[PDB]
């Protein structure tokens, strides 16, 4: 089995709008123009040079945006166009809000079961309800229709709904889980990481913790995870006040290794030991605090780099430009690279677009490991090669535009383009009606 | 046209769990044992009791629990009884959660707009999401199935789906709605009550603010109401963090009247002042907290009374049991009594079941204002007279248990007796298969 990864194609409403407490860079660039051309086809430069590196990638569609119907459930009725418009006049902060590109990171989009792990064989995915951010709330349904259109073989692949959108149940995927082991082949450890749980004071104040404890041992449940191979483990409080607002923004991990901050877990120590006699060769390499601060953490996403494993079993550490703009982190990074273990190189691409609103390497990714037999019953028409990625450049210059603002969105021209681009993509990736506007 | 009182009748697996923090009753009795039989008899009786007095009066069927295809949702697999059989074993807390009787407050249900206050001049009716509780947000899907299937002239009646469940769009309908002005058919004036509002500072701190003015606002949208005949207001967040977690605990309205606690709203002074101005003929007959407490607001439900109009004009107080059992407030309320205003009756009666997890009179009751030909439209057979009394109390004899607890959810026979009696249910009211298991 080899770990497949799978990226989101950044929509062509991609915006800077502030919708994400928490999440500092979401925050920080409220209503700066962005470049939805640009964002995607950085995104897909990180994509191809992998895919060219020899690792398994393959894409994920962007949305319906703006998403009309949900305008509708609000209030607003009328055609199309003049829901957009009585909106656009009456309610513009709605729009944004059912106007983001945030499904781009998929990271978000599901919590992944490899056969290996699961008690019938089968890979499983269950749907993030993302309940804490309404306009990301949203994505759950369209979702769910793109993971099944793309894991389309049922005797291979279960595709499970999202858990029950309220606060008690917030869930959000992948960002808060971890797999560590062997070959990925083989029986792993899964990690699902919480930011509180019922009963339980030790929890955040100032920022929010979106995942709970329940939600986490619902998706455990869902997939079919061998009990035995399951261990549940609270983040640090104090690192999501300070923007952690998902476990991948303080740490990752790859096989046997789990490359986290000194302060990403509460009971840390008791956790490495835990996952130390439970793993055969675990390897926990723990950032002080004196060499990288939460702080620069944040605003450098060290953490929300891809952990790659090479043909050899060294490692490739996937980072943003950040990273290397960062002295601190930069130095950090260079001496992990040359301190022995199994990182053996650092690659950074440009995702500014991606970071300016809190999202890295692993932010765009969801890591799906998959036999040689379930790898051929994955949709080819998503897989990454040098005819897809040149389809979808000619597709991006079509249709996206090289800014944006939010007053954009208001544009009937833009929901016209949207419309005909998402329309022309389910046909070059072999999805059908996937989208509610095509039903 | 016509106030028509539409009650819950209490489900079959009625019980005390404690489930709403902020609803002190429902705290202060968790795991009590529950008297569902009763519970269902208590309410009946005020029913009809109501019906006989001359106001008109119909009823709203419990839904299905213990609620199944939730905890499918939840992870827990098999057939009905081996899911429930897990459940009890592996997470119990789930079991309550799914199978409370709270669909009885039907206060809850949605929020009303007659068509003397609609844009289009039909009956409007938006389902609640009663997202902020777990166990209430269940509801929405089966309440509006059954809205339609009272309601089901769409000539005459419009029935809207629930708000998006998020947080930001928390909705409890109808508790925190009012209605002003001068005869039930003529335009009146809609006051919608919210806790809370995004970029206000001005919120509870203690217990949750249920409400948000943003579900308001979308409420009034969906129901069509007139643009001039709407108002909304904000709780003093001090009574919420008291126990008022809906207005329904602090203020009720009807006709002329507005009759409220001292602290009910914020800047309650001016707020009264607006009513006067735009609300001819408006009363408002304020409590102040030297003649009663909050304290003693919340555990009489002084406020969750049912304020009627009788053919002379004058009104009529209709209360809990409490009320009369508590000294200070009975002395207060003979006072009103005699004193010169619009209320010249009070009527008690026994609710302790419903009062015992915070459910008043009005917490039982949804107001639908209706003229002649819309009252000719709704669904015949729930409306209440001597024939439905006496099918409705024969068929709580044959499948209502005298005592629950939480321990006996478990039971598979539990599960049978419920799905028989609403199948039975379901004929009678002429609602034809409208739950999810007859689906
Ligand atoms: N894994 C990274 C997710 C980033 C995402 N940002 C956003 O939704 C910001 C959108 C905006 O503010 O325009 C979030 O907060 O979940
Ligand atoms: N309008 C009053 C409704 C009372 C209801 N009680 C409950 O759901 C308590 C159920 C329990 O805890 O078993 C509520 O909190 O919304
Ligand atoms: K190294
Ligand atoms: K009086």
């Amino acid at each position: 089995a080899w770990e497949v990864n799978f990226d989101g194609l950044v929509g062509l409403t991609h915006h800077y709008a502030g919708l994400s407490f928490g999440n500092e860079a979401s925050t920080r660039h409220r209503f700066q123009v962005s470049n939805p051309r640009l964002a995607a086809k950085q995104g897909l430069l990180k994509m191809k040079a992998l895919a060219d590196a020899g690792f398994p990638q393959a894409v994920i569609p962007p949305h319906e945006r703006p998403f009309i119907p949900v305008l509708r459930q609000l209030g607003f009725s009328g055609s199309d166009e003049q829901v957009l418009e009585k909106v656009a006049r009456q309610a513009p902060h709605w729009l944004s809000s059912v106007s983001s590109a945030s499904p781009m990171w998929v990271a978000n989009a599901a919590t992944i079961a490899p056969s290996a792990d699961t008690l019938d064989g089968k890979v499983h995915l269950t749907v993030a309800n993302l309940n804490n951010k309404f306009h990301r709330s949203l994505e759950a349904p369209v979702t769910e229709s793109l993971l099944k259109a793309i894991f389309n073989d049922e005797e291979k692949f279960s595709v499970h709904s999202a858990l029950p959108q309220v606060a008690l149940l917030g869930d959000e995927g992948a960002a808060n889980h971890n797999r560590l082991g062997g070959h990925y082949g083989e029986p792993g450890m899964q990690l699902f990481v919480y930011g509180r749980e019922e009963g339980n004071d030790t929890r955040p104040s100032r920022y929010p913790a979106r995942q709970t404890r329940e939600a986490s041992e619902a998706v455990a449940r869902l997939n079919q995870v061998n009990p035995q191979q399951v261990i549940f483990a609270q983040q640090n409080p104090d690192v999501i006040d300070q923007g952690v607002f998902h476990n991948d923004v303080i740490a990752v991990s790859n096989r046997q290794v789990l490359f986290c901050h000194q302060q990403a877990f509460a009971r840390q120590s008791q956790l490495l030991a835990n996952l130390r006699a439970r793993v055969n060769g675990f390897m926990a390499i723990e950032v002080p605090a004196t060499q990288v601060s939460v702080s620069d953490t944040v605003s450098t996403y060290l953490f929300n780099s891809q952990l790659l494993s090479r043909d050899d079993g060294s490692m490739m550490l996937v980072l943003p430009q950040e990273c290397r703009e960062h002295a601190g982190v930069w130095g950090y990074l260079n001496e992990l690279l040359a301190a022995d273990n199994p990182i053996s190189e650092l690659k950074v691409f440009d995702l500014r677009e991606s970071m300016a609103n809190g999202g890295g390497p692993a932010c765009l990714r969801l890591r799906v490991v998959l036999t040689e037999e379930e790898r051929r019953a994955v949709n080819p028409a998503v897989m990454m090669n040098d005819t897809l990625f040149n389809a979808l450049n000619d597709w991006v210059d079509r249709y996206y535009r090289d800014r944006l603002t939010a007053a954009d969105l208001a544009d009937p021209q833009l929901l016209r383009e949207g419309r005909e681009a998402l329309d022309v993509l389910s046909q070059l990736l072999n999805l059908g009606s996937v989208y509610p506007f095509q039903r």
